[PDB]
């Protein structure tokens, strides 16, 4: 059983971003596999692994591992000690001489953690940082700027208290209103331009649930099954439009290919991890699919000649054919590989 | 290291649905983690675990437990014995001597499995019981599930004897299921389409069969069946609404057919995703044979001039039984997912 004393603070009931410091440092260090006791002055319980945390601190590190004593540091700052079972019998109930106690029997290293202290003054940038936390793989100087474009949003939807299924549903929403009755209608532009808006809530929706501590399972699931849905959706708006009013049957038959393609490549990759192997690799990745496609689209919309739709739907036809080969191949070669 | 010794007899060498007996009681010794020894004469080898196995025997039972020592027995019948490393320290060169000896200082319960003494006369019999067990059928009656094993009974034994692979056949006949749905049916024939996938759809029962009976069980295999299966119901869907969105006059079918295409996917897509998750989802009132049967007859029946409002409504009401699976689906992960957090 692992330990973690944290001394309790003024500014650790202030709210940042939905949730207190306190429940963020104590959902943190949980993470980490530690039963978290906040105390005024300590009072020590017989356990395996004692984290000591004692100035406020908020620790953006994601996946924090501890094995084994040491100090934990940021840029200078000693933002708290990692003690084993042995220092139960040295705490004398006064803290400084303890410690160096414990330092001078034992030698330790430095770990380097991605922290910072937590001050009155510098919360907005303490804020920031955690936005910046968030973030990848992202787009590197693109990826800063990124953080920049969806900083606002990110931060509304958690001021708001806004659940990030909320937003993947209202997504979603959005991407069928724009697919299947604009579209369908003969607006390929304006259909366009709402499928735009509403697809970005996947990233959305993947900074807030990282943001409010939710994740998941379900979370993930959700995302994808919800992504999966959209992109279904687009083709099957497009390849109503042009079999019916749009009157170019070999754009509506190209489509039609892509959306049973497009089927088939995400049943690839989640059937593969359902029998427990995995299979990440394939040139053709969703937000790149869906960039073509809409980009050509609303081209289209706004007048410009359909071929240029039947050549990029052809291009996506043979990447998504090619993608799947390749899937297939190396579940291929990991099956062979585990039988033996 | 544990070690099972196999006494070799005259019938082992006998061809069975592919494999000769003698290769099948091995790798089927295999799959219990001993190595095989087959002996004329018995010479011992240090070791844990002993298995002996005397009397020539056809092992029907599929997973085999071993823990501890004990008797095998089939049916009243005792296939064999299973004793631990001390047996060793017994074996003086005697068969019977030693093994009654062995019986007479150590008391063993009496394990029960599944499996056939061989004789030259009931061969017929095994091989029919082998295939027997082998096979699934859903939800089949116990004359029809026979009758079943009965008339595959010839395709097994001419595919085994041919050389061909169960992955061979599931391609060929996804391929087939594919040559039905995206050349007939665009073309406006409905009724030969439907009797060419109708065909080459029972390949998928086929490779089941064969990856069995040729004990190729791997992950691949499930891989490659529901991908494959996939694919071909797809292609029938997509088959469909080209059709009747075109020549086919129909514009409303072919909505509800194109719907149905990718409902069909993301009802698939949630459980594969589900198994992907760690958490499972076998629950929903639509089987993919069932669902097969009633869009297959109905769209043979309008093929062959029945008119085309009986298809809306078999559609209609497949995709509803597809978005309800769809909730259960759904609502079991959901309800898995805010457990395993509890
Ligand atoms: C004039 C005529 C021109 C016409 C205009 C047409 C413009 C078309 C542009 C197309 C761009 C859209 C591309 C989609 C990107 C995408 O979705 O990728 C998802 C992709 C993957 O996201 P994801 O799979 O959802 O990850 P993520 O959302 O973080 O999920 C991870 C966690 O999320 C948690 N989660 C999620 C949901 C939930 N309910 N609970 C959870 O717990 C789970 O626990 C997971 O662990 O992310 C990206 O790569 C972003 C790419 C950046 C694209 C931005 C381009 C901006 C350019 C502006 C163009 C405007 C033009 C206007 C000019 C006029
Ligand atoms: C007059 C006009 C009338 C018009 C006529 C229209 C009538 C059409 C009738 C359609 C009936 C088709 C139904 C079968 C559907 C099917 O495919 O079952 C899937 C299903 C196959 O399931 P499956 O997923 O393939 O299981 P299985 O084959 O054992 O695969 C599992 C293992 O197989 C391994 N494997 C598989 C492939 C591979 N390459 N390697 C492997 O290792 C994997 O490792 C897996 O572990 O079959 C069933 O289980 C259900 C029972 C079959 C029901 C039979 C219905 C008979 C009705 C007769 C009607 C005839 C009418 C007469 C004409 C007049
Ligand atoms: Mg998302
Ligand atoms: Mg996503
Ligand atoms: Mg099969
Ligand atoms: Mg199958």
């Amino acid at each position: 059983m692992r330990l973690a004393y944290v001394k309790n603070h003024e500014i650790y009931g202030e709210k940042l971003l939905g949730l207190t410091l306190r429940e963020r440092i104590e959902k943190t260090l949980q993470r980490a596999g530690f039963d978290v006791r906040f105390f005024d002055e300590l009072s020590l319980e017989e356990a395996e692994d004692y984290l000591i945390i004692l100035e406020p601190v908020l620790i953006l590190e994601r996946d924090l591992l501890l094995e084994g004593r040491k100090i934990l540091v940021s840029d200078g700052f000693t933002v708290g000690y990692f003690f084993g079972g042995d220092f139960r019998t040295v705490f004398d109930g006064n803290l400084q001489s303890s410690i160096e106690k414990y330092l001078s029997l034992n030698n330790l290293e430095s770990y380097e953690i991605w922290a910072i202290k937590l001050s009155n003054d510098n919360l907005k940038t303490a804020e920031k940082l955690l936005l910046s936390s968030l973030i990848g793989s992202g787009s590197k100087y693109a990826r800063g700027l990124f953080a920049a474009i969806f900083l606002p949003i990110a931060r509304l939807l958690a001021d708001w208290g806004v659940s990030p299924d909320a937003v993947t549903v209202v997504g979603t929403l959005g991407v069928m209103a724009g697919a299947l009755i604009f579209y369908p209608m003969g607006q390929l532009f304006w259909g366009t331009v709402v499928i735009t808006v509403f697809v970005f809530s996947d990233i959305i929706d993947g900074l807030m649930a990282r943001l409010l501590f939710r994740e998941g399972p379900w979370g993930a699931f959700l995302d994808s099954y919800l992504d999966r849905v959209g992109d279904s959706s687009v083709f099957t708006g497009i390849v109503i439009w042009f079999f019916l009013g749009g009157a170019n049957p070999t754009i509506a038959i190209l489509a039609l290919i892509c959306l049973v393609l497009s089927s088939l490549v995400s049943y690839s990759k989640a059937r593969a991890e359902g029998l427990g192997l995995t299979a990440n690799v394939g040139i053709a990745e969703r937000s790149e699919r869906l960039v073509v496609v809409l980009v050509a689209t609303g081209l289209v919309g706004l007048g410009i000649p359909s071929w240029v739709l039947l050549v990029v739907l052809i291009v996506l036809a043979i990447a998504s054919v090619v993608t799947i080969f390749q899937r297939v191949l190396t579940v291929r070669e990991q099956a062979k590989a585990w039988t033996a």
